[PDB]
């Protein structure tokens, strides 16, 4: 029976506690893995928008997410000189609306865990390699030990080892959006009280909020660029690219650089989407940023892993866990709800930051509109199964 049916989860993010959470609902038996020690606390801010509230609601975790809730009371846009151009209230400055909701990314797998205390799982373990035939998958763990498997599903991240080990170059895009996102704690030495600013120039903005932590403030930085690091991983390269990359920009740069040596949540990456035809291969399945990550620059990501993760478990359920139909089922339904959301965010990559004019009120304003109204648009763009 279905019950019987070995599923490894891989990966303690968003979508891999969530298909998790619907697959032992809808009568199947998943077991979690994570490489990391534990949940890491805090870090990126996530929006639960579109439909996912929905999906959020049904799991029994809404009101627990909006207790825990981001609370930026208010986001200003502003130019070099400190003047407030165009001033919002928290959620429509996050092109937020109605039910939507944010929270940072270490409440919301708390929170997705607690709901899942009945499923087993493992911290830090890793698979070191995966074979499969017909009947089986093979996992082989980082000390030598063997398991064997009905289905595995990874959901761990856009970086996944998993999509590197089940599939070959040419059967997914690493498409790069030509531009770099970089954040990092600091002092709150301005003394932000929950409320965000955002300066920009033709390519690039700087963010710096405050919100939870009082004596905390969260630096953002994304920018526009086709240079290339020689290690994209090197934190020393990364930190001294970006330094002299916003060496003339003004405003707080300099105050926030000054800063970003003491810091110890650095972060830094070029902004891509993964793009698979497939996102299956026989007993394996992506799932999350692993199969489509739509980059920060999309605000979908959350929405894309619930989604995923719902579709699933679901066509997992009406095909009585034959694999095939489902994996098909799933490729087949969810993609075009990807490609959607993916290409909102190409769209905001290529045309949010004023090409040719310095910001205004009435620009930033009619922007701000627009995309709240676009973001709706596109995050609502799927007619969800109704699996129970
Ligand atoms: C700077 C930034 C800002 C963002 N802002 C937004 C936003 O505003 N709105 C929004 O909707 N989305 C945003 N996103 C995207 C969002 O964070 C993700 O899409 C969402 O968390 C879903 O991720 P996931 O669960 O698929 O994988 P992840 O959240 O990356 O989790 C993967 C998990 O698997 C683990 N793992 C990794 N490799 C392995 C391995 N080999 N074996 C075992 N475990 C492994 C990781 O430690 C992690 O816990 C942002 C992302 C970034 C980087």
């Amino acid at each position: 029976m279905t019950k019987h049916i070995k599923i490894l989860v891989i990966g303690v993010g968003v979508a891999g506690p969530a298909v998790a959470y619907w697959l032992k609902r809808f009568g199947f038996s998943p077991v979690l893995i994570e490489k990391s020690a534990a949940v890491r606390k805090g870090g990126q801010a996530l929006d639960i928008r579109g439909i996912a509230t929905h999906i959020a609601k049904e799991m029994g975790i809404y009101d627990q997410i909006c207790n825990m809730r981001t609370q930026i009371k208010c986001g200003r846009y502003v130019d070099v000189k400190g003047n407030v151009l165009h001033e919002e209230q928290g959620e429509t400055f996050g092109f937020r609306q109605d039910d939507e909701v944010e929270i940072l990314r270490g409440d919301l797998v708390e929170i997705l865990m607690k709901a899942i205390a009945d499923i087993p799982c493992e911290f830090k373990q890793s698979v070191i390699k995966i074979e499969q035939n017909e009947d089986s998958v093979t996992v082989t763990y980082k000390d030598g030990r063997v398991e064997n498997y009905d289905l595995v599903i990874a959901a761990d991240g856009i970086h996944s080892a998993t999509r590197g080990m089940v599939f070959s170059k040419n059967e997914y895009q690493l498409i790069n959006l030509g531009s770099y996102v970089s954040a990092f704690t600091i002092p709150n030495y301005l003394g932000l009280d929950h409320m965000e600013l955002l300066c920009e120039s033709n390519h690039k903005l700087v963010t710096l909020q405050s919100d939870s932590q009082a004596d905390k403030a969260m630096a953002g930085f994304m920018f526009r660029s086709k240079h290339v690091l020689e290690d994209i991983r090197d934190e020393q390269e990364q930190k001294h690219f970006l330094h002299a990359s916003f060496q003339n920009f003004g405003w707080e740069t300099q105050n926030i650089l000054n800063r970003m040596p003491e810091s110890d949540d650095f972060y830094f990456d070029a902004i891509t989407q993964i793009k698979m035809k497939s996102w299956t291969k026989g007993r394996i399945a992506l799932i999350g940023d692993a199969a489509y990550c739509p980059s920060p620059l999309s605000g979908q990501g959350n929405n894309l892993a619930f989604v995923g993760a719902y579709i699933l478990a679901g066509e997992l359920k009406k095909a009585d866990g034959d694999y095939i139909q489902a994996f098909t089922r799933y490729n087949e339904l969810l993609h075009p709800f990807v490609e959607a959301n993916q290409q909102f965010g190409v769209w905001v990559s290529e045309s949010f930051l004023l090409k040719d004019d310095e910001v205004s009120k009435e620009i930033a304003e009619a922007r701000s509109n627009k995309i709240l109204a676009m973001i709706k648009s596109v995050s609502n763009s799927i007619n969800l199964p109704q699996y129970e």
